[PDB]
Formats: structure tokens, sequence, C-alpha cells
């Protein structure tokens, strides 16, 4: 049958459903069921739906609608025919923390980091993860949403990627490392992306890589994906820690070659990250050039340490002071419009780039702080930087 809330109707449920509404606007409504039922057996007050783009831009959140007598949860809105990102739901015993119907800014950052440790992903929806601010999240893509090079058509890997443990003697702990190659012989370049476990387990590019290698929009490359081990590791690791990229280099990389052999010539090596990845990258080839000559900084951390309008990052002050320079590194250089703080942060950067501003490839995109976003970034940023290949 299709009795609103019935069993049989939330199997044909498989996360939110859309309405066009002109050219420009969608109609998007989510649902939630509560794993306790009606209103009576249940003990869920609201259901928050965080939009990771969206919702902390408004001015007042609203909570999802129970249908009376049933373990539905509703809730509506709309969304531009080309946006693409990903939300979460908070289902929630507590009602006060956004109680008073006004409210202001910072009541908001408040109420919301309150909440986002409860934070759930679509359990209907076929497609989720562990988002870029650490609460778990859904896929939503309006039809519209501009292309992303090579995830169009996903094409089965011939040789799948090989998972080793690496065990660093200077950073005194273990993770997974997938070496994932494209092609077989000839002198391939190699590309190493920062969290692994997310580009090879959450959304794994492996297909994709294939796609636009078969579409030679890429080259036959080694890719070595390093697993950041989990949250406090990654925040000690990635934000410009020299032991991190000494190890990767002098533990890492000669085992690497030794697998899948790659060239030794910094203009074709990558180092592709997002977030405090980007901010690695960047600083990997700022201090050791000769070993990386291509960088892709997605959403870059760049206000590194210093969270806010504070003060600029330790590593544009350490350029700024005159101090590392920029000497020979091609570059990828970009964020997102709906991620505002972190694109001050990149302009910041970018500025303070005045010498190399010719090899810069700089983009301002449609995304927020968001792996969905970041998939088709990573993807094209790739291309850019190997165009040279193709001479």
């Amino acid at each position: 049958a299709l009795k609103v809330g019935s069993e049989s109707w939330w199997q044909s449920k498989h996360g939110p459903e859309w309405q066009r509404l002109n050219d420009e606007m969608f109609e998007v409504t989510f649902w939630w069921r509560d794993p306790q039922g009606s209103e009576e057996y249940s003990t869920i007050k609201r259901v928050w739906v965080y939009i990771t783009g969206v919702t902390d831009h408004h001015q007042q959140p609203q909570s999802m609608q129970r249908i009376a007598g049933t373990d539905v949860w509703q809730w509506t809105t709309q969304l531009n025919a080309n946006w693409r990102g990903s939300y979460c739901f908070i289902p929630t015993e507590r009602d006060d923390i956004f109680s008073a119907p006004s409210p202001d800014r910072l009541e908001l950052r408040e109420g919301w980091r309150k909440l986002l440790p409860q934070a759930i992903a679509d359990p209907l929806n076929p497609q989720s993860w562990k988002g870029g601010l650490g609460h778990a999240v859904s896929a939503l893509e309006m039809p519209q949403a501009p292309l992303q090079p090579g995830w169009d058509c996903p094409q089965a890997p011939e040789i799948p990627a090989k998972e080793i443990i690496w065990k660093s003697e200077r950073l005194k702990n273990s993770r997974r490392v997938w070496i994932f190659t494209t092609g077989d012989v000839t002198e391939r370049p190699l590309a190493v992306l920062l969290d692994g476990e997310f580009w090879a387990q959450s959304m794994p590019v492996w297909p994709v890589l294939t796609s636009l290698t078969h579409r030679q929009q890429l080259p036959p490359a080694v890719y070595v994906l390093i697993d950041a081990i989990d949250t406090t590791h990654r925040a000690h690791e990635l934000p410009c820690n020299a032991d991190f990229w000494l190890a990767v280099q002098q533990e890492l990389l000669p085992l690497v070659k030794v697998i899948a052999p790659f060239s030794d010539r910094a203009d074709r090596t990558v180092v592709a990250g997002q977030s405090f990845g980007g901010l690695s990258a960047l600083y990997a080839g700022l201090h050791w050039p000769e070993r990386f000559g291509c960088v892709l900084s997605q959403s870059g951390s760049y206000w590194w340490p210093h969270r806010g309008g504070q003060q600029e990052g330790v590593l544009l002050e350490k350029l700024k002071a005159g101090e590392v320079s920029a000497e020979g590194l091609r570059i990828v250089l970009e964020a997102g419009i709906r991620e505002p703080m972190i694109m001050r942060a990149n302009q910041a950067l970018y500025a303070q780039l005045h010498p190399i501003k010719e090899s810069i490839f700089w983009r301002q995109v449609d995304g927020g702080h968001d792996a969905l976003c970041w998939r088709g970034g990573l993807m094209q940023g790739l291309i850019d930087l190997w165009q040279p290949l193709f001479h």
C-alpha cells in the first residue's frame, strides 16, 4: 500500500523528494521516521534540519513537523536548480535549544554547536558519510548541479588499490595507505591525497580516476592516499607539521616507489587536500618544492590557528615576513562562496602570493565546506595540474 507512515510507504522513501517551482527554484521535502512511533510513544520534541551550505546563513531555524498519529517527520524548503551539497537531521528530546523566536547570530553558532554532536545522516538516503564539520551527513543534488568531471560515469578499475599499513618510525604511529595505479609502465606522475580513508572508502575515488584516465583527461599515474588516522591526529599532523612531511618523503614514498614506480620530477608531483588537507598541501610545496611541484588546495584552512576574523594565519605571516617562499610551484587554489569565513582566509593568501600570481589557478565555486562539492573540484584540479603532460 501507500498509507502515509506505513512500512510499505517508508520503503518507497529514499531520501528527499522534490518538485520544480520554476526555472530557478525547486521545492525539496525531507522525511524522517521516528524509531519510537507516534508523538505518544516518542520522546523526541524537535528534529532540526541542518543543510551544510545553507542553514548557517539564514536568520531563525525551523524544526521538522510531525504528522499526528504517525512516526513521520516532515520538512520542506527551496533550493536553486543547480545547488548541490549535504544535510543532516538532529532529532532531539531537548526543546529549549532554539526556544526564543528571534534570535541573534551569536546565540546561533552557540545553539548549533550544542546540537551537531547529536546529528545523524538521513537513514533512507543511500549516500552518507562523515562531514567536513565532523558530523554525519547525506547527499543532495539539484538536477542542474554543475557537472563534476568523472563522477558522471565511473568505470571499474583494472587493478584495484592496495591497502598497506604504513608504520612510521618518526611519527611513532601506524595508518592505512592506499596505493592505486592507473596505467602500466612507459614514467607516471605521483599524486598524494590527504584524508585517504575518506577518498578510498567514503567517496571511493577509484572508478572516477579511471573514467578520466580512459577519456585521457588524466595520465596514467600513481596515487597515494594517506589515512589521516582520526580528528586529533589530523589536527596535529596536517596543519604545518614538518615531521609529517618529513616522514612521508623519507619513510613512505621510497617504499611506494619500489611498489609502483613514479617519476622524480617535482613539476608533475601533486599534493591534494581539502580544508586542513589543503593547508597541508600548500605547506608541503612551500618547504619542499623539489619533491612537490603541484598543489591542489580546496577550501584550505588558511586562518590556522586563529579561528575567525581574529588574526591572519601562521602560514600567511610566515610568508608576509618574506620567510618561506612559493618559488616554483604551480598550484590550484579553490574555495566556495557559501563557505565564507574560509573564502576570506583564501583571498588573503592569494594576495600574499603576488609573485606567483601567474602560475596559480584560482577558482571561487558554488560550494560550501563539503565533500560533495570537493569531489568535482578534486578531479578538476588534477586535470589542470597535469595539463603540461599533454604538450
